């Protein structure tokens, strides 16, 4: 049984993704997050190695499970008559990047560099494991405040990574690329790089650059805060209108703005513990 193994704590939040609760594993008192999703609300379904019908999210989290701590670990999962329940690792203390940015405003470039580098390492891990997240954004990034380590969450809009065109999308529209808005078509890696440009702008400006479809299509970036020329260049490159003009993960990590990154513990020491 599920509610014999886990002591349910308060509701953390709910939305399109389902309902997420704080929890504790009864046996060892390990902090967990308990995600409930109704079967009717799941459009994308996957197949487990031994042919079991499960939400894509379970397939994807299983593919990215390893010792690497840049992706939230799926500890267990359960099927109920009209729902699925996922048990996820829960760092303590933790804060999502959206709340962190709301609280602190625009981030110092040294902090934004450390955070962006860790999300690039996490997204490269997903891609290397054949997983495309499709909803990279501040709300889907968790900060392990004690360790200065960032974790990617919510693979509910994800898909298996492929080299052919995607014509389906259920991620966040203001992080979606102009090829999706205009043609309902995009390729995995270049669409991920566009969302990364949106995220980097969000970190250094304290808000997203585009709100309307017309602004995404135009792709003209206005800087509302003081941002270095090198950081502005990387953002504008990730936000290139033509998908083939966007940098690869290697070109982002070799960019001059990305050099001399702080270690996660140094990041926590300078920017989080203080
Ligand atoms: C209340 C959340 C708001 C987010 N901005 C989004 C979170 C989310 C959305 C969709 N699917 C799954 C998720 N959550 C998770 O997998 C998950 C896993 C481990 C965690 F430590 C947390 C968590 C959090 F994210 C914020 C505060 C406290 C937490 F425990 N969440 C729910």
């Amino acid at each position: 049984p599920l509610e014999s193994q886990y002591q349910v704590g308060p509701l953390l939040g709910s939305g399109g993704f389902g309902s997420v609760y704080s929890g504790i594993r009864v046996s060892d008192n390990l902090p967990v997050a308990i995600k409930h999703v109704e079967k009717d609300r799941i459009s994308d379904w996957g197949e487990l190695p031994n042919g079991t019908r499960v939400p894509m999210e379970v397939v994807l989290l299983k593919k990215v499970s390893s010792g690497f701590s840049g992706v939230i670990r799926l500890l267990d999962w359960f099927e109920r008559p009209d729902s699925f329940v996922l048990i996820l690792e829960r760092p303590e203390p933790v804060q999502d990047l959206f709340d962190f940015i709301t609280e602190r405003g625009a981030l110092q470039e040294e902090l934004a560099r450390s955070f962006f580098w860790q999300v690039l390492e996490a997204v490269r891990h997903c891609h290397n494991c054949g997983v495309l997240h499709r909803d990279i954004k501040d709300e889907n990034i968790l900060i392990d405040l004690n360790r200065g380590e960032l974790k990617l969450i919510d693979f509910g809009s994800g898909a298996l990574l492929k080299d052919t065109v995607y014509t389906d999308f259920d991620g966040t529209r203001v992080y979606s690329p102009p090829e999706w808005i205009r043609y309902h078509r995009y390729h995995g890696r270049s669409a991920a790089v566009w969302s990364l440009g949106i995220l980097l702008y969000d970190m250094v400006c304290g808000d997203i650059p585009f709100e309307h479809d017309e602004e995404i299509i135009r792709g003209q970036v206005f800087f509302r805060q003081r941002v270095s020329s090198e950081c502005q260049h990387l953002i504008r490159w990730c936000l290139a209108l033509r998908p083939s003009d966007r940098p690869t993960f290697e070109e982002i990590q070799n960019h001059p703005w990305m050099q001399d990154v702080l270690l996660p513990q140094e990041t926590a020491e300078i920017h989080l513990h203080s």
